[PDB]
Formats: structure tokens, sequence, C-alpha cells
């Protein structure tokens, strides 16, 4: 039977959520593709269900987000912040609820889901000032009696792609800053957050039919791969912002370059962690556990390769252990839990897949490796060391909290042994000496777009499209 | 027999040019590749014969190159910048004898090719200036005793793919940019243009060996489409910079995006002028004439098709068809002539194909259309009018001077046509209405990247890469 | 006796007023100062009194202002942003009770009062999201391993005199950028808007006092001219902001001068309306008559001068004439009056004056000039013709409604005429030239520091210290 | 018998100089005002004469120069940008001759009035491309329709007074931005570098003339304190910049904020350098050196206070003795030599009363502190321990070069008594401790504006006025 239809959910009615709900948005609710359940990690149950857009309800959609961009293009971008600002008050009065609801069915413990939330509202707080500073220079013209201006233009409809693991931030963010730019949005999440996407959008609808604003401004289109694909060869939407694996990225990347689309791709990425022989072990080992084995290492930013000088090897791993112990495990919702389930069955798998390999592959499990005995997909965080660098294993990003620990000698080979690395999302290194710093961070350092040193504003110009305009007046 | 091989083209060798010269530089000269020989366009005789790449020197070079970026981008940004003041000096001092190899192996008149020189001699000194600007905010960490900074580092290797259009300028602007910001560069030119990019790069590896640098921060590697092809493929290529059709544009992007390297287009666009009711004729005839015509309609910004209002057109028809009849064609080193020949014979194929088919689409030349009777590559300035807005060879970008002229009645017509077309590069309005052209520069106007009104400094960011480093010294 | 003592005027209580209030606060309230007591300038009736700052309290709460500082310069900006946020939400929850007492204590009428402090609000809205954009580059060096780093700080202790006519929302502004800049702050109000002040103060002060930070990081000294002069000679106010009269800021800029302060000035300036001859007259009418009329004309852009081309002279001021008729005014409660009364007994002598010195310089009135004959401090809103450009009595500005018209053939003649005044802040130009429109706004045009056609975000560097730091860590 | 009527000068008439020069430039050459004799500081043997302004000629300049803005403020600033580079390769073409004078007038040694030109020069490059920068955003209005515009504009006439010790640079600064910020500019130097300011400006007016520009965009008015004050007090004047003593700036100051003008003060500083217990003393010595003697201690930078911790504070006295006495002293301007005179018999006379004085205050002389036996104005560099951090003398910021050296225990002391001083142009600290660092770089730390670890671009904006636009198109 469906949680939602439980007494002990009924919570969940406080998010508009019924036993089967609208999976479309454009003004009016509807779906008439799948029905798709979606399921709670930490019990396997079901929640409640949702009715996808069918490829006819895609097409309407964006024929209504485009018509209703006529009106919202025209309205001056402070009071298109004014609409997010009012998002941002709607969102803080459902805090509470609607973490629960990301604790729920996206897996991740309470202050996390909460915190998503919160990371959202503070994003519509930032877009109402930074409305204000929208804008391109007027230069000066070589030419006398000439304008030259920079002008800066909505690109039109802005498809936003999503993926489970955090179902509400990204959206957050690709919508507030699209929205004061003037443009349109259409949101596919990830299938297994839909109920995340239903309920955040019922808290947008409100307010933009409050506004007397045209619906589709925000619109939803919840469904599959058909629907995803389709963004990624529509003419019509302007610009595709996709947030997902790399592969699948690629793809959403080729097919919007065959026909001169934009995108924004956030793909993935290997996290490392490198501690050189003078780090503080106390900044180190907590820094490390929190990084390996938060939101059940399902972060994009989660540490799945760990450097340690030799000097320190072992007694970092032996600390890592004594830490990874007292992890306290049980439904994320709880507000006592420190550790929920992986998002699905699958992962479970990938998961036993992994370690099975890494050991094939030579590695030694010194923590962890095994599905634990409960309902719902729970695995032990896992430390595996003994492998090489070079290990393919190590180089999939696997979901899963397994983390691959590299001993090294000096800066020079740990250094190499990083830059052989592609995918490279953040770096973070602890150590004190300040010449190496300043090496890892300039030209010869990491190539990661993020990096740490002793620790785990024209955004909205990709938002827009510049044209260089000359005025002759005389 | 070559033309430099002749006593009047002995001004030639004041550019280090030989009867063969060496078509790949990376610190020392070679080319074990095929043997091309450029044509001079107003005689169609042989001007000198240049070696081209092959791939073991194309190999050679990449290496050397990113061995060169060791050195180079370790030399202080305002320093670097002094390199390339010293490289526009060398152009300065060469301006007269660079700028009549460009009239003679491209076939732009004189004070264009002089003119061409002069705008790298402006962005040499640009980028000084520039080089002494470039850098990120230390922003406020939400987090005591945390600093948030952001950092901006070279590419790498940046690979630039130009055209014959423009054979010295656009590397140029490429080139100076791509130095101050501490990145190496590789240089494949059109082949036909092969003679003027050796003569650059001559210029350049001067400066560059006076100084003690390595020549390979500034490659050259002469070639076709298989250089063009390797550059694309190439991972150690980090950025590539291309220039030229749509068609092969769009294989390059697809090529730099299956590797996730960077990449940056800059692809054909057809450019219209649009002459309203109210607009100033003593303004539209003159600017239409000289966009049309300018550099033989050989320019990425060439006006090829000209939207009239119904109630002028006949009248602007006719002062253009007088008018044109005064346009006097000729040698380049004329200083009476507005234009000289095309690029190639196979350009002049090309112009009397698309002439043809005009008139198969019902279109009437009612002035020019014929190849002139005279050495060289030498064709009328072409008017044809008739055609229909959508007709197909009128969105054929045929670099000659061919101008399409079609009748309008209503604003929101000519619009709808204008933004029918989707590889539009420049629009330009002659009105006196200020609603118009609010309209036509706002977010429900022209889709062009540039914009013109009654006519015809972050840039450093597109070759480096950002990153966010978090630094705790708490 | 006292409104505050009556029982319709029990809202007030809601601000945390009382019969007798305490005007100094620095983390605690009190003030052993003079009494001052304020009144409704609608029914000239007491509202209630406050105790103002003595010397003693003066020197007390600068110097608990510079020890808050030591706590408040550490809290990072992004934290002293959500401070400001939660003023902006304190304010909000106020913003009925607020704005009825702007209207109740200065006169203006509810929609204003209520409308300034949602300035406020919108101003911390605003500033939550500047306090993530603070800082500078780090610039590249001219010499290898050296850091040039672009440093901003605070200044300090900002000192801020406000004036009667805008009460909350000028202190607002500037409290809410200094704070976030990590300034501490000391208001000393407009003695006759002292409850104002007050009440804001117990807004703020809760905020700060609810999140265990000390309160004299907005500190309040109530008091009059000594107190002003106090400031402005303190060396410890690092930086005085002033808005007020030019007189008394020549004044107050001296002597921060002679001490190498700072200071900020906003000082009064005339404001003129020019209509040329092609202008819409359906604008000009009601855009003069708003902007001559609005807060009964004690803006600091309150339109005090009107130029109108000879050919439509006559028009303008019978259509002025009709509308003027119209103008509803009374009490600042009634939601059907355009303007209520000027704030103190003294400006009604003011106005008087003011109406007999023009008519002794040959004015005509030909509208108002009457004072109402009805409690509070009421007047009719008046038009004076005839006057020479250059007739004293319109160089002055009198804070009541009288605008003075005067007639212009030239161009020429009427920017001449306007551009030989000097302390001009606005100007508001009338005409469908864009030729025109250009030149008004160009390097030749009006000199103030707004101009407007056809209608009558690094502000944060003001409040913060620049250096340059340079870090050898070769 | 002047030095230029001497054939061992008579490299000075490539400067255009003769034994009597005008000192008045507006287009015309002139001067009826009093006839100055320099004298060159090395021998004290009198140079040549000027013949500087009368009031009449200030008065007739200034109205040439404010005639000739009309022309300026009209070319467009990539053109005026333009102007300033051909500055600069004039400059480039007389830098020994022009340094050499430096050399022989101011009584700088060669290297360094070389690199003065050089300064300058450097600027020029740098004002090109900053030419192309100039301008203000579009931001967004709140109302629909509505155009919300950030311009700028030149100030008109901007006026700049420069010192003796940087005749040339200073005024290079403030004559380009200036002049691609479209002001026309009106020079009176130091009287004692009258034939340095008459042979800049021989070179800038050729410049001019050569462009068919009026000469007077860069006026030159030489002469006293009439003339100084004259611009202080002068309405014209739109921004005076000043370059000298803090009690002369004080008094421009007040001036120019009497009659509302705008102003530029750089005045002193105490320049102060502080090693703590960790320096590295093999920086730390040969940087006080430098910092203490360079320019014979007449820098704006010159170090006067050295603070050493107790424990190194003895050897490194001893090591700067052994290093000055290491210095090489002769006629500045043979390349052979590392230090030069005083720039006049009065400093000398300065020099002597600091140095007894400090004695008469208890200080000890530990090296130097007599005048030289030679002719001109030489005295020794002198080091001088054993004064309180308080000591009145210590704090006189007396242009020549004493250093007064103090010891301190820890860093809270030494913090405190540097945050004690005034005028603090900049501050220097040699450690290793990062921390420490940090703190002295933050908001409690150090007050100067330039801060320096272990070492010794909307500039444009200062020289323009901003308005706010509005313009309604609806």
């Amino acid at each position: 039977t469906l949680l939602i239809n439980q007494p002990q959910y009924a919570w969940l009615k406080e998010l508009g959520l019924r036993e089967e709900n609208e999976g479309v948005y454009n003004g009016s609710w509807g779906g008439r593709g799948e029905v798709i359940t979606t399921y709670c990690p930490a019990n396997n149950e079901p929640i409640a269900r949702v009715r996808q857009a069918s490829v006819a309800d895609y097409e309407e959609t964006v024929k209504k987000a485009r018509e209703a961009w006529k009106i919202w293009a025209d309205i001056p971008a402070p009071k298109r912040g004014e609409i997010v600002r009012q998002i941002g008050d709607a969102l803080r009065e459902k805090i509470q609820v609607l973490g629960s609801l990301v604790s729920l069915e996206m897996g991740k413990i309470l202050v996390e889901g909460v915190g998503e939330v919160q990371e959202y509202v503070d994003i519509c707080d930032y877009a109402v000032g930074l409305s204000r500073m929208i804008g391109g220079p007027i230069l000066p013209s070589e030419r006398s009696g000439h304008a030259l201006i920079e002008q800066w233009n909505p690109v039109g409809l802005v498809g936003i792609i999503t993926a489970f693991n955090f179902p509400v931030a990204v959206y957050g963010w690709n919508n507030a800053i699209a929205m004061i730019c003037g443009n349109v949005c259409l949101w596919k999440g990830a299938p297994t957050t839909s109920l995340i996407s239903v309920a955040v959008t019922k808290i947008i609808a409100k307010v933009l039919e409050d506004n007397k604003l045209p619906g589709a401004i925000c619109s939803l289109t919840c469904g599959g791969a058909d629907i995803g694909t389709a963004m990624a060869k529509d003419e019509r939407v302007n610009l595709l912002s996709f947030t997902g694996s790399t592969q699948v990225g690629k793809q959403v990347g080729l097919m919007v370059q065959e026909r001169f689309g934009r995108s924004l791709l956030e793909l993935g990425g290997n996290n490392a962690i490198i501690a050189f022989e003078d780090a503080d072990l106390s900044l180190v080992v907590p820094s490390a556990l929190f990084a390996a084995v938060g939101t059940a290492g399902q972060r994009c930013t989660t540490a799945r390769r760990l450097f340690i000088h030799e000097s320190i090897h072992d007694e970092v791993v032996n600390r890592l252990k004594k830490a990874y112990a007292q992890i306290r495990v049980g439904n994320p919702w709880d507000p006592n839990v420190l550790y929920g389930p992986l998002h699905t069955k699958q992962a479970v798998s990938m998961f036993l897949g992994a370690v099975e390999e890494a050991k094939k592959e030579g590695g030694t499990v010194v923590y962890g490796g095994k599905v634990m005995d409960r309902p719902g997909n729970y695995v032990e965080p896992t430390i595996v060391t003994g492998l090489g660098h070079d290990a393919s294993i190590a180089h999939t990003e696997t979901f899963a909290p397994i983390l691959y620990v590299f001993k090294f000698k000096n800066e020079e080979e740990v250094f190499a042994w990083n830059n052989e690395v592609k995918q490279g999302l953040s770096s973070s290194i602890f150590t004190k000496d300040l010449g190496r710093i300043f090496r890892w961070l300039g030209p010869k350092g990491s190539d990661c777009g993020i990096v740490n040193v002793n620790i785990p504003s024209d955004a909205w110009k990709q938002y827009m499209r510049r044209s260089t305009c000359t005025i002759n007046y005389s």
C-alpha cells in the first residue's frame, strides 16, 4: 500500500500531494504519459504515483511556455526578481515538510533535505539583488556620433534537466537565475524524484497564479529518456542546462551542438583528497570522513580517492576506521540519523560489483564492503587500500561510499598521478607548505574547477545572449 | 615563373620569403609535408611555394609548444603583454610590405591590406593594457577564517584555424589575447594564404627569439583539412578557435565536444539590411553599396540581402543601379579602385553559378552578373531583384558581390522573414522611428549578434580556465 | 495632552513608544540631554517626548560603537548580510504601524509613509545579495613570485545625519550598506522626526540583541546641531554621511576635511523641468503637477522651476491651472488626498514669505498662494509666472508646493539659464528630438547628477577603504 | 654662467631648451610673470631661466583651455587614446636626454631619471587600452518602457599641481588618464623643476600641433604660490589634482571644498618597516637600505621608521651600517653613481636641524648625520637609534635620508605604535608568520593605503562625472 495512504505520512498532503499526481504543469496540470511509482529507499515501499508527460504533453507545454515568454520578457528585471523573492518566501513556509519529502523520496538525512531547501531559499534571496545588476556597458565608439552598446537579452526557453542527488537546489539555481534574466523554464527532473519535482512546482505555480502570471513561465514535464532526448533535440529549447552523468551529458552536448543550440553541462567528477607529510590529521580525518560518506557517497563532490603520504598512511587509515565505526545508521528522516540508504536497488548492485572488482584488481577492503541486513538500500561505508593509482575501478564513478586509498612518497608523483585524471571535479589538499599550495593552485597545478586547501557575479550572462549594437545618430 | 623570382617583386624578400618556404615553425623552421604554390588572384600567376606540415611535423610541433608553455606560463602577465607590445612594434616596421603581401596573395585592395595589419597593431596596443587587468576577485567566505578566490589560469595550448578573407587580423586577435593569458598557440591558416601565414610568423618568431623565449609559444603548421582535423581531434589542444564556414565549423564543434575540449567558433552568417519607409535614402544607398561590394563581397559581414519597403523600393533600386555603374574594379595597388579580384578561380565559378541559379529561381539581374574579360579573377558588382524571400540561392552565402533585393510592406512581415533565417550574423536597419529601434534591439527583435542602426572587455576569459579556490587559514 | 496618551493612538505602543522616550541607544537605552516634544503637523498637537543625547551620552556611545566594531568587523560579510536580511523582515512585520508613524510625525500621506518603509525593506533585500559580491581582484604582479591584491576593509565608524523629509529610507540605505561592509553606525536624525528615529532603532536593536550582537553596531544619538557638530569634528567618526541643506553641508564638509576624515554629502539641488516645442503636453502637464506638489513640495527632487517654450507656454499654464484646481489636500490617513500638511509651522511662514517675495520681484500668482484655514500646516499648491529666470526667490529652494514658470524661445537660451545654476540636482526634459536628447545627456549638456527624458553597483566602495597589498612569496 | 651656455651641456638643446624659456603654453608660448632661474643640486650652478605665468597669463590660459575642450570632448575616446599613444612614442624618442634633464635639475640618479620617463611611456601604452573601456552600464529600470543609463562625462578642466620629487610621472599619470577621459589639463609644476615641465610640454605640444589639435588641451602655466592658489580657488577648474605636502594639501582641499569643486589629493606619509623576530634578514637589510636612501630619502614612499624585534635589533643595525658604507656618491647623471644630492640648500638645513633635534630628544646617531664636504647639496645617509616611538622629530616628514630605528618585543605593542600614526602612506612587514600577515592586512591591521609583505581599473572614474539618466520611450 502507498505510504501517502498511511496516516503516519499524512504530512505529505501539506505539499498538495495525493495517491496519484499530475506530472505536467504549463499553467494547467496534466499528464497523459506513463504512470510511475516512486519508492522510499529506506524501506523500498511505494510512496505515491505520478503521471508523466506524453510527447504530446511536451509539445503543448513547449508552445505554452514560448507564449508565456512574450509576457514575461516584457516584465522589468527587478519585478521578475520580486517574483523570485516570493518563491523563496513560499519555500520558507514549507521548508520542514519539503525537506522531509527530500529525505523520504531521495534518501539523504533530514538536516540535508532541509538544508537543500534552505539553499534554494538563499538562492532566491540572492537573485533579488542580482536582478538589479543585469546589463551591459555603453562603450565608446571609434566614430563620432556613434553609440556602441553591449546589449543583453533573454535566450528564451531554458530547458532544465536535473539529477536525483540534488533534486531541489540545482533546479532552484537554474530557475532563479533564468527567471530574473527574463527566460521561461521547462523542468524535467529525475524520474525517481518525481514527487519532489511536483511538490516544488506546486509551490512555484501558486506564486505565479497569485500574481496573475502565466504558469508556463515555470513549466514542468516529468518524464524519462524520451522527454530528455526531446529537449536535447528541440530547436525551441534555446538553452539546455543538464546535470548528470558524464556519458549521458556528452550525448546531450553533442545533440545540442548538432542543432547549434546552447548548453550548460554539469557532469560528474572524481574528487581526490591529498594529505601530505605535514598535514593536520585533526583536519584530514574528519574532512575525509564527511567528504567520503556524506549523503552515502552520492554527492557530485564525494571524495573517492584519498592520496596519503607514506609517513602517515597507516595512522590516517586507522583513524578513519575508528571514525567510520561510529557512524549512525537508520531512517534518514529520523533526526538522530547520520547515514541513510543508497537511492536505488541498482546502486546496491553497483556497490557490490565495485567492491568485488576492486578485490579482483588486488585491493584490500579494510572496512565495510558489505550490504547491511536491513530493509532498504543500505550498504556499509567502505575503505579500500592496496590499489595502484592506475586501477580501472577507482576511476569509475560509482555513486556509493567506497573510498580508494593510495600511498605516495613525494609531491612530484602524487601531482602527476592526479593530473592524469580527466573528469576531475574537485581537489582538496592538506598541507602547511605555502609554496606547495601556490604550485597546486597555479597554472601547473590542479586542473579541477574546485580546489580546496585544508578543507574538503556574472552568473547571469550564462542565461542571456549578447549583441553588439551600433547606433548612428549623427 | 614565380613572381618572387622577378625583379619588381624583390620587396617580398623583406619579409624573409623565398622561392620555396618552410611552412612549419616551432622554434625552428621546417616542413616535410606537401608543397603548395599560392597564386596572385590579380593575374593568376604563381607567387612562391610553401612546404606544409606532415603528420610528424604536427606531432613534433605540438610537443615543442607544450614544453614551451612550461616557461611561458611562468612569465607574469604584464611581461607577456610587453612581448605582445613588441610584436605590435615589429608589425609596424613591416606594415607597408606586409600589407602589400596581403594584397598580393589574398587580393584585397592595398588600403585594406595595410588596414588589416594596422588592426593587428592596434590589437597588440590594446593587449598591453589588458595584460594588467586580467584576474579575479577574492570574495568573502561565509565561514570565518576561510578565503574564497576566483582563480584564472591559462588553458594551455590554443589551436587557431583561420580563413582566407582576413588572413592576418583574426589570427592576430586570437594570438595576442591568448598570449597575454599565458597560453601557447598553434596556427593553421588558409592554405591559399600560406605566404601571409609564414610572413606573420617570421615577424613574431624574431621577437620571441630576440627575447630568448622558445619560438613554439607561437607555432605554425601550414596545411589543409587533414591538419585541421588533427587539431580538432587532439586532446593536447586545450582550446580550438575556428573561423570559417558553418558546415566545417559544425564538424569542428562536434569533434571538440566529443573529447570534452573547448572551442571558439566564428561561423558564417548572412547579413541583411532593412530600409523602412521613413529611412534616409541618402544614407541607405551608399551604405548598401559599400556593405555589399567591399572586399569584392568577401567579408564575413558582407551585405547580401537588402529589404526595402514597397514605397521606396523602385527608387532605391534605381539609385543603386546608378551608383553601381560608378564602381571602379581593378588592381589592388590602384589607389582608385573600390575592390579587386575574387580570391580564387573557383570563386568566379561560384559567382556564375549563383547568378544562373538566381535566374532559374525567377530573379532579375538589374545590374552586373558577368565575369570581366581580363586577367585575374574579376567580376561585376551584381544586383538581383524579384526573388522570393525564401529563395534558396539568396540564403546561400556566396563570397562575391551579389546583392539580393526584396520588397516588403509591414514591419511584422520583414521581421518574420529575417528571423526565419538562423545563421544570421548582422542586421542593419534604416529608420528614424525610435520605438521601432528599441523593438528591434530588444528581447523580441533581431537575434543577430550584431545589430546596427542607420549604419551598415572580458574577452580574455575565453582563453583561460576559472577555478574556485577555498583556503582554510584558521 | 499627548496623542500617545489618547486611546485612538494606542497603536504607537506597538512600536515600543511611550509618553517619554529614550533617544540614545548604544546597546542600552538612555538619554540625559534635553527633552524634545514632537508635533503632528496635521493638527499641531504634541505626540510624545524624547530625551536627547548629552555630551556624556555621545562620548559613551562613540566608545561603545568602536568596541562593538571589534566584534562586527570579524563577522563574514555574507553573515552580516543575513543580519541585514533579518532587519528587512522585522521592518516588514511592522510596516503598517511604522508607516503610520512616518505619516503622523513627518506628515506625508500614508501610501508614502508605508512606501518609505517598503524602500528600506527593498534595500535590505538588495544588500543580502550585495554582501556576497564585495571585494577586489588579485592582479598579476610584473614581478615573478609577487602577488598584488586589491584589499577592501571597513572604514570603522560611520556617522549618519539625516533630514526630516525622508526620515527612514536615507538612514536605511546608509545603514544597510555600511553594515554589510563591516562598519558600525551612529545615527543622528532630524530632531522633529525623533520618534521615527527611536522606532526604527528599536526594530533594529531587537534583531541585533536577538542575534547576541552588541547593539552599538547601530547606535542612535538623537540631538540637534551640537551633536551634528560633534560628529563632524570627531576623529573617531571615520566617515560622515550627511543629507540636508547646502549651507549646512558645506560646513560639515569643511569640518571633516579639516581633520582629514571622509564625508558623503547629499545636499540640496533645485529641479527643473524643460518642455520643448515638440513636447507631448499630455505628458508634460501631469508630470509637472505631480513632481511639483508630491509630498507637499518637500522632496529633495521636487520640481520648482518649469521652463516652457513660447509656443506652448500659455496652453501649458492654462492646463496646469485647471489640473491644480483638482488637487485634493488633507489628512495623511485620507486615501483620497494627493498631499498633506507641511512639516512645521515655520515652513508655512516660509511659504508665505516666498509668495510675497515673488510678487515683489514681479511675479504673478496664477493659482494658489494662500494658507488653508484649517488646523495643521496646510497650504494651497501654488503657481507663479512672470519672474525673470535669474530672480532670486526662484533659486531659493522653499520646501513647499510653489512652482515657478518661465518662458523661453531657443534651446541655447534655456540651456544657458539652467546651467547658470550650480547646485542643480535634477533636470527633466520633454521633447521628441533624439539629437536634442543626446546633446542634453552628453558632455556639453546638463551638469545635473540626475537627468530624465519624458519623465519628471559599486556603491559599497563608498563605505570601505582600499589598500594595495603586495606579497612577496618567492 | 648658465650651464646651458656651456658646450658640455649642449645636449639640453635637444629638448628645445634655451638660456631663457617660455613657461606658459596654451597653444602659444609665452610668460609675462617672474623670471626664475633653476639650479643644478649637484653643483649649485644655474642651468637656465624660465619666464613664469603672470595672473593675466593664467586667466587667458584657462579660457583657452576651456575653448579647446569644446573640440576635444567631441573626439571619441579611442581616438583620444591614440593621441596619448603618440605622446608615449614621442617621450620614447627623447628618453635619454629627458632622463638626463631629470637627473640634472632634480638630482635623482640617471637610472631613476630615465626610469621616470619610462614610467610615463608605460602609462601612455596602458591608457591606449583603457580608452576602450570607458563607460557605464545600461541598468534595468523598475518601470516598463524606461531605460536606465549610467552616463559618464568629462569633468572639463583638470588642474594638475605636482611636486619636485617626481617631476614627470605624476603629471604623466594625471595627464594621460584625464586626456582619454575627454578632459583638458592645466599643469603647474614645482618651480624648482620648471625646465623639466617646459621640456615635457614641448614634447606634448608637438604631438598636438602635428595632429591639428588645439595645444591648450595640455596647457602649462609655470608659477609659484599665487598660481597654485588661483587654481585652488578657480571655479573654472573642475577637478584639481594636487601632489605635495600634507600642510599645503589640506589648504588646497579646503579651498576646493569651499567652492564645491573636486579634488584629488596625494599627500605625504610616514612610511614604516617592521621586521619581526622570524624575518629573513637577507631581505630586510637590503630592503631597508634601498627604501631609506633611494633618491636620497626624497620619495613619498621613503622609509623613515624602522621597527625591529629586540632579538635582531643589534644585528640589523650593524648590517645596515656596513651596507650604508658602500654607497657610491657623485654627480647623479654619471652612470656609476648610486647616491645624489638633496634637491635644495634648504633641504640641507632641514637635515641638519632634524639631526640635532633628534640628538636633543635623546637619539643616538650610529651612522652619518653630517653634511658632505663637496659642492652641491650632499648629506650623509643617517641612522638614528635610541629614540622612543613617540619622539616628535620622528613623526615630522623631513625629506632627507634619516632612518629612525626602534626596538619592540611583541606584535601587540609594535602594531599599536604604528596605528597611532596619522598620515601613514605605506607599511612594510617582514615576517614568515602567515597568521600575523593576515592580521596586518585585515580590518584590524595597518590603516595605510599601501601594505607590503617581505618587500619594501576604474582609475578613469576619478576624472569623470557620473549621471543617472532615465529615458521614457513608452
